[PDB]
């Protein structure tokens, strides 16, 4: 949709993913 968001948007999958490290952290 906006080229201005999606450069955010590429590091944006960095945010979501920590959370599923963080997750695999409790379980393990």
């Amino acid at each position: 949709n906006e080229q201005e968001l999606l450069e955010l948007d590429k590091w944006a999958s960095l945010w979501n993913w920590f959370n599923i490290t963080n997750w695999l952290w409790y379980i393990k």
